[PDB]
C-alpha cells in the first residue's frame, strides 16, 4: 500500500501509541515526510499528538478518547461511592485501564487532563476537576 496508509496502519492499531521516530522508521519515511502526514492526520482529526519528557508520541484519536470515557467514568462512579476520598489512587487506575503504557506516558496523560480542566491531581490520586469531599 502506499506509504501515507502504512503510516495510518501503524499508529491506528498501535495500543498504546509510539515515538514519532519509531513511527517514521517502521513506515521507512523520512521524519519530515512523517511530521507532514501527522499534521494532516491530527487536522483530519484522527491522531492525538502528545509531548511526554523530551518525546512525541502519536497516538490514535479513537484509542485517547476512549481511555478519556473508561478515566471520567471510573472517576464519576468513584466520587458517587466514596465522596469522602480525595480520589482514586492513580496506580489503582494505571492498572485498569494503562497497564501496557509506559508509566511516563500514563503521567503524561494524567497531566494533560488536569491542565484541560478536566481533572485534579494529587500526588498518590487522581479526581474529576472541581471534586471535593462531602456528606
Ligand atoms: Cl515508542
Ligand atoms: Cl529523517
Ligand atoms: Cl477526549
Ligand atoms: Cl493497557
Ligand atoms: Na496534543
Ligand atoms: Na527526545
Amino acid at each position: 500500500g502506499s506509504p501515507e496508509k502504512i503510516l495510518a496502519q501503524i499508529i491506528q492499531e498501535h495500543r498504546e501509541g509510539l515515538d514519532w521516530q519509531e513511527a517514521a522508521t517502521r513506515a521507512s519515511l523520512s521524519l519530515e515526510e512523517t511530521r507532514k502526514l501527522l499534521q494532516s492526520m491530527a487536522a483530519a482529526g484522527q491522531v492525538t499528538l502528545l509531548r511526554v519528557e523530551n518525546d512525541l508520541y502519536a497516538i490514535s484519536t479513537e484509542r485517547y478518547q476512549a481511555w478519556w470515557q473508561a478515566v471520567t467514568r471510573a472517576l464519576e462512579e468513584f466520587h458517587s461511592r466514596y465522596p469522602l476520598r480525595p480520589g482514586l489512587a492513580r496506580e489503582e487506575l494505571r492498572s485498569r485501564y494503562f497497564s501496557r503504557l509506559p508509566a511516563r506516558v500514563y503521567q503524561a496523560l494524567l497531566e494533560e487532563w488536569s491542565r484541560e480542566g478536566r481533572l485534579q491531581l494529587a500526588a498518590n490520586t487522581v479526581a474529576l476537576a472541581g471534586f471535593t469531599p462531602s456528606f
